[PDB]
């Protein structure tokens, strides 16, 4: 796990790091899940596997929590389903905030952007609402959902800046591959 950047955003300490989010020193980690919380691949799989030891198991636990927290088998952009980090609790990660970003498929518009923004802000406010002081995010929609990485990071930062809370003291963006990390770093530098 390598921290590539660290700046102050309001009263929050924002960090950019390269590595596996399931190993980040945060109380809550965000999962870039699909509307059904079916963790079949991407970071969702990694997180599901690291929490329950078996992705299929966490997929079921997530569906239950969602049904319990919303009354349906799906969530909308902005809505966050909370589930215990289980096996990750011994690392300091207590919860997993499940959020759903848009499916860009290589496109970009104000509509897609607004959905990704909600997908990023939702977890922050959920962290505020719960009193969690530290939270780490993955590059929501930058993988399978094909949203431009640079656009993703810009949107993530816009959310972090517009966010208004007192409990959240630390926020991080964790990027898996080095190539993408450098791209994210450039955005962080020119935005701050
Ligand atoms: N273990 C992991 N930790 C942090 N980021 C990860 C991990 N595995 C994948 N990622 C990154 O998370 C981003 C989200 O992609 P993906 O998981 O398919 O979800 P989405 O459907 O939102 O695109 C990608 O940029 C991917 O490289
Ligand atoms: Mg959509």
């Amino acid at each position: 796990m390598e921290v590539l950047f660290e700046a102050k955003v309001g009263d929050i300490t924002l960090k950019l790091a390269q590595g596996d989010i399931t190993q980040y020193p945060a109380k809550a980690i965000v999962n870039a899940a699909n509307k059904r919380l079916e963790h079949g691949g991407g970071v969702a799989y990694a997180i599901a596997k690291a929490c329950a030891g078996d992705a299929g198991l966490y997929t079921e636990i997530s569906k239950k929590a969602m049904r319990e927290q919303f009354g349906r088998d799906y969530i909308d952009h902005g809505e966050v389903v909370v589930t215990p980090a289980m096996n990750l609790e011994e690392r300091g990660i207590k919860y997993v905030f499940h959020t759903v970003g848009p499916i860009c498929s290589g496109m970009w518009s104000e509509e897609l952007k607004e959905k990704l923004y909600k997908a990023f802000l939702g977890p922050l406010e959920k962290a505020e609402e719960m009193g969690v002081e530290s939270i780490a995010f993955p590059a929501v929609s930058a993988g399978i959902y094909g949203c431009d990485l640079e656009k993703v990071v810009e949107t993530f930062l816009e959310a972090v800046k517009n966010f208004k809370g007192s409990a959240v003291k630390e926020v991080a963006l964790v990027i898996y591959d080095r190539k993408s990390a450098e791209v994210a770093l450039k955005v962080f530098e020119r935005s701050l």
